[PDB]
C-alpha cells in the first residue's frame, strides 16, 4: 500500500545488547583545515550482514565506561552509503560524522562522546553496529519521480546514499528517469560534503540532476542576505511551488533540528500566493508521503 521503497524492509536485525561487530576499512577528515567543524567519511565492514536500504541509519555503540560506570546508549546516523555501498561489494557501510566539540559556559572544552569515537577510528578497530532503523526516509518506489532533497551538513548523508544509487550504479529493477534535486547548505566553502561525487554526477546526466549549494558565509543573495538553504531555494520559489502540487513530487529534509524553520518562513510565501495556508497544506503533504522529515 506504500509509495516507498519497502519492499522486504530490514529493521533491527541487530539489538543494542547484542551488535553486529564491524571492523574499519577507511576513514577521512572530507573537510578543509579551516572550516568550522571537522566531518568524517568512514567505511565499516559488514561481510553482508546489515541489510540496510537506502535512507536508513544504523545505531553505532561507543567503546567505554560512562561517567557512571555502565556502557554508552546507541547513537543513531544516517547511512552515507548506498544499498551495494562505496565498494560496490555490499559488505560496507558508510557514515557523515561530525566530530562535536563545544566549549560550555563553564569554560571546559567538551568533546561528544560517540562522534569523536567515530572520527578517531583506526582502520582495523572495531566497531559496534546496530539496527538498521528507519522507514519515514526510504526512497519512492517510482523510478520517474521528482525527488527534491534539502540537507544541512552531515544530513547530506540519506541523498549520497539516495543518489548512488540513481547515477553511480546500474540496476535491473531500477532505472532513474526522473528529476532529482539536491540543495546542500554549508557555511563555508571548506564545509562541503561530497561536492567532488554531486558535480561528477550532474554533467553525467544533465537532464536528470540538478544541484545547488548554499554557503552561508561566502555567498548572498540580490538583497544582500546570507544564504542559507531557504535562500537558495528562495530562488526557484515558484518552480519548487509548481512541483510541489504534483502528486509524483517527493521531498526530503534532513540534518540540523534548526532547518526546518526558515524553509516553512519561505514555504508561506509561496503558498499564500496561491491562496492555501502552508501549515494546513503541509499535513496533506505528509500524510500523502511526500514531505519528509528527519531533523537532529
Ligand atoms: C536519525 C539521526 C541521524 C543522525 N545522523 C547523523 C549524521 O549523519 N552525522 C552526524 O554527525 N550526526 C548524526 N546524528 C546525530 C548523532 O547522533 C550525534 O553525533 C550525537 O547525537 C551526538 O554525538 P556524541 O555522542 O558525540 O555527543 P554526546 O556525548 O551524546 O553529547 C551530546 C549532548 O551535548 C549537548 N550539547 C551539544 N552541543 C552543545 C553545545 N554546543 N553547547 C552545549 N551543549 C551541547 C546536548 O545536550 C547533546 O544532547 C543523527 C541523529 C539522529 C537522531
Amino acid at each position: 500500500h506504500s509509495k516507498k521503497q519497502d519492499e522486504n524492509i530490514v529493521v533491527n536485525k541487530f539489538k543494542p545488547k547484542e551488535p553486529y561487530v564491524g571492523r574499519c576499512l577507511l576513514n577521512t577528515k572530507i573537510t578543509g583545515d579551516d572550516a568550522p567543524g571537522e566531518t568524517w567519511h568512514m567505511v565499516f565492514s559488514t561481510e553482508g550482514e546489515v541489510p540496510y536500504r537506502e535512507g536508513q541509519s544504523i545505531g553505532i555503540v561507543p567503546d567505554g565506561i560512562d561517567k557512571n560506570g555502565k556502557p554508552h546508549k546507541l547513537r543513531l546516523y544516517s547511512i552515507a552509503s548506498s544499498a551495494i555501498g562505496d565498494f560496490g561489494d555490499s559488505k560496507t557501510v558508510s557514515l557523515c560524522v561530525k566530530r562535536l566539540v563545544y566549549t560550555n559556559d563553564a569554560g571546559e572544552v567538551v568533546k561528544g562522546v560517540c562522534s569523536n569515537f567515530l572520527c578517531d577510528l583506526k582502520p582495523g578497530s572495531e566497531v559496534k553496529i546496530t539496527g538498521p532503523v528507519g522507514k519515514e526516509m526510504l526512497m519512492p518506489k517510482d523510478p520517474n519521480a521528482t525527488v527534491i532533497m534539502l540537507g544541512t551538513g552531515t544530513g547530506i548523508a540519506p541523498f549520497r546514499s539516495f543518489l548512488w544509487k540513481m547515477f553511480f550504479e546500474k540496476h535491473e529493477d531500477y532505472q532513474f528517469n526522473g528529476l532529482a534535486w539536491l540543495f546542500l547548505g554549508v557555511p563555508t566553502s571548506s564545509s562541503l560534503l561530497y561536492k567532488e561525487e554531486f558535480e561528477k554526477m550532474k554533467e553525467k546526466a544533465p537532464e536528470n540532476f540538478r544541484l545547488d549549494f548554499a554557503v552561508s558565509r561566502e555567498q548572498v543573495n540580490d538583497k544582500g542576505e546570507k544564504m542559507y538553504i531557504q535562500t537558495r531555494m528562495a530562488q526557484y520559489a515558484e518552480e519548487l511551488w509548481e512541483l510541489l502540487k504534483k502528486d509524483n513530487t517527493f521531498v526530503y529534509m534532513c540534518g540540523v533540528k534548526g532547518m526546518e524553520k526558515g524553509i516553512d518562513d519561505i514555504m508561506v510565501s509561496l503558498a499564500a500566493k496561491d491562496g492555501i495556508d502552508w501549515i494546513e497544506y503541509k499535513r496533506t503533504l505528509k500524510k500523502a508521503e511526500q514531505w519528509n522529515v528527519e531533523v537532529y
